[PDB]
């Protein structure tokens, strides 16, 4: 049983990523980072990336987390905002606190790869 299956699999991930961007794009701490970003592309990469990270099929062909955020000099508060919006998304979609916490614990290992790059 992977975290991806516990979340609801493909149809749940396809609903979660756009809801997560609706929340990120309303969040003052982070929305502006995406001003010049093709959000269709980004939704597809982030769907593939979280699907792979959370134990679903691995079709992620994008950049690593350092290259993805290179030049942005991201700060801790920006990563906390992302995790908070993803947790709020999964909660709103009906995922239990225990599964959200498992997912956040995997994603949290990426923090050192993207901050201050
Ligand atoms: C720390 C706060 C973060 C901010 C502000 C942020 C912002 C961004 C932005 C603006 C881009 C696209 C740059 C462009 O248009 O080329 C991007 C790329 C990406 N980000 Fe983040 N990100 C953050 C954290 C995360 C986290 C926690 C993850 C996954 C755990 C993630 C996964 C990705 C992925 C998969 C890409 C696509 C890379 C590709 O296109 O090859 N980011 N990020």
């Amino acid at each position: 049983q992977t975290i991806y299956e516990k979340l609801g699999g493909e149809n749940a991930m396809k609903a979660a990523v756009p809801l997560f961007y609706k929340k990120v794009l309303a969040d003052e701490r982070v929305k502006h980072f995406f001003k010049n970003t093709d959000m269709d592309h980004q939704t597809k990469q982030q769907t593939d990336f979280l699907t792979m990270l959370l134990g679903g099929p691995n079709h992620y062909k994008g950049k690593n987390m350092t290259e993805a955020h290179k030049g942005m000099n991201l700060q801790n508060l920006h990563f906390d905002a992302i995790i908070e919006n993803l947790a709020a998304t999964l909660k709103e979609l009906g995922v239990t606190d225990a599964v959200i916490n498992e997912a956040a614990k995997v994603i949290e290992h990426t923090r050192k790869d993207m901050l201050g790059k």
